[PDB]
C-alpha cells in the first residue's frame, strides 16, 4: 500500500579533495539522484552529528516558558516585531505539537552593513542566557560554518553535474552575506497526541506538514533515526527510510528555477510519528543580491527564456507563501 522510495548513499568525501576525475563520479551520481526522486543521503561528510543532536537535545529540554517568550518571533510575542526569521518558535499545548529554533548568519551584527541598511530577511540572532545554556552559542555558530562547509562542496558537486566549472554557484555562497538558516526542530511525544497538530492527506496518511517545495537553492537536512519523510513520485508518496548517520540532501525551487526544472524541486510531506524526534535542516539560501542567469541543460545551446530572479525577493515572497499555504511553525 506503500513503497519506499531510492535514496542513494553518496560518498562526498571527494569534493574535499584534489582528485578530479573521482569529484566528477560524485557528481554523476548527484545528477542520477536530482533526476530521479531528489533525494540522496551524503555520506562521509566529516561532520559529528552525535554532537549536534546532544547539543540539540539539551536546549530543548532545558529551557523554561519565560525563555521561550523572551525569544519569541513576532508571530508568537508582538514586542519582537525585527523578529520575522531568528527566534523560537513556540508550541502550543493542546493545539500544536512542534516548536523550533532558528538562526542565521552569525555575522549579521549591528555593524553589518545589510542590517544598518535595515534590508529584508537580514536579522540579528537572538540567544538564550550564556548562564543558563552554557556552550549553546558556541556550538550553534560552530556548527553553522561545519555545515557550510558541507554545503559549500555539494554546490561544487552541483555545478559539475550540470556541466558548469565547480565554483559557478559556491561564488554566491559567501559567508559574509549568506542568507542561509538553521532551524533546531522538535517533533515531541505527546500522551494524548493533540488531534489538532494531525493534518488528514487527500490519500488519507495523518500528516504533520503538509506537501511542499523547497524554499531553498538546496536543503542539508539532518534527523534522527524515525521514519517520517516521504516523497512525491508520479505513481504518489514513497517513504524515505532514515539514517540518523548522513545527511539527506534535496534540491530547492530556486534550483528548479535556474536549471529550467532539469533538477526538480521534489515534492515531499511530514508524516505522522507520535515519536521525540529531531529535525535539523540548514537552508542553503545565497545573498541577498546574488542573481544566477538561469539555463537549460537539454538544450545544447543551454538558451533559456527564464527571467533571472534575484535571490532576496525569491526568498522574502518564498517564505511567506510558505506560511499562508502550510501554516506558521
Ligand atoms: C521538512 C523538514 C526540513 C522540516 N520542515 C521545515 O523545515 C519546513 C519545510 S522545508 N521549513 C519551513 O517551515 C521554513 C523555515 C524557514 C526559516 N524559518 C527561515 O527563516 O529561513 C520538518 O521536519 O518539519
Ligand atoms: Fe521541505
Amino acid at each position: 500500500s506503500v513503497s519506499k522510495a531510492n535514496v542513494p548513499k553518496i560518498d562526498v568525501s571527494p569534493l574535499f579533495g584534489d582528485d578530479q576525475a573521482a569529484k566528477m563520479r560524485v557528481a554523476q551520481q548527484i545528477d542520477a539522484a536530482s533526476r530521479d526522486t531528489g533525494f540522496f543521503y551524503a555520506v562521509n561528510h566529516g561532520i559529528n552529528v552525535q554532537r549536534l543532536s546532544q547539543k540539540t537535545k539539551e536546549f530543548h529540554m532545558s529551557i523554561t516558558p519565560e525563555e521561550k517568550w523572551d525569544l519569541a518571533i513576532r508571530a508568537y510575542n508582538k514586542e519582537h516585531q525585527d523578529q520575522v526569521r531568528a527566534g523560537y518558535y513556540l508550541s502550543i499545548p493542546g493545539k500544536k505539537a512542534v516548536e523550533s529554533f532558528c538562526y542565521l548568519n552569525p555575522n549579521f551584527t549591528p555593524d553589518h552593513p545589510r542590517i544598518q541598511a535595515k534590508t529584508p530577511t537580514h536579522e540579528v540572532n537572538v540567544w538564550p542566557d550564556e548562564t543558563k545554556h552554557p556552550g549553546f552559542q558556541d556550538f550553534a555558530e560552530q556548527y553553522y560554518w561545519d555545515v557550510f562547509g558541507l554545503s559549500s562542496a555539494l554546490l561544487k558537486g552541483y555545478a559539475l553535474a550540470l556541466g558548469k566549472e565547480e565554483n559557478f554557484f559556491a561564488r554566491h555562497f559567501k559567508p559574509d552575506d549568506t542568507l542561509a538558516s538553521v532551524v533546531l526542530i522538535r517533533y515531541p511525544y505527546l500522551d494524548p497526541y493533540p488531534e489538532a497538530a494531525i493534518k488528514t492527506a487527500a490519500d488519507g496518511t495523518k500528516l504533520s506538514f503538509e506537501w511542499h517545495e523547497d524554499v531553498s537553492l538546496i536543503t542539508v537536512l539532518y534527523q534522527s533515526n524515525v521514519q517520517n519523510l516521504q516523497v512525491e513520485t508520479a505513481a504518489g508518496y514513497q517513504d524515505i527510510e532514515a539514517d540518523d548517520t548522513g545527511y539527506l540532501i534535496n534540491c530547492g525551487s530556486y534550483m528548479a528555477h535556474l536549471t529550467n526544472n532539469y533538477y526538480k524541486a521534489p515534492i515531499h510531506r511530514v508524516k505522522w510519528v507520535n515519536a521525540e524526534r529531531q529535525s535539523l535542516p540548514f537552508f542553503v539560501n545565497l545573498g541577498y543580491d546574488s542573481v544566477i542567469d538561469p539555463f537549460d541543460p537539454r538544450e545544447p545551446n543551454g538558451k533559456s527564456d527564464r527571467e533571472p530572479l534575484s535571490y532576496g525577493d525569491y526568498l522574502q515572497n518564498g517564505l511567506v507563501s510558505l506560511i499562508n499555504k502550510n501554516g506558521q511553525t
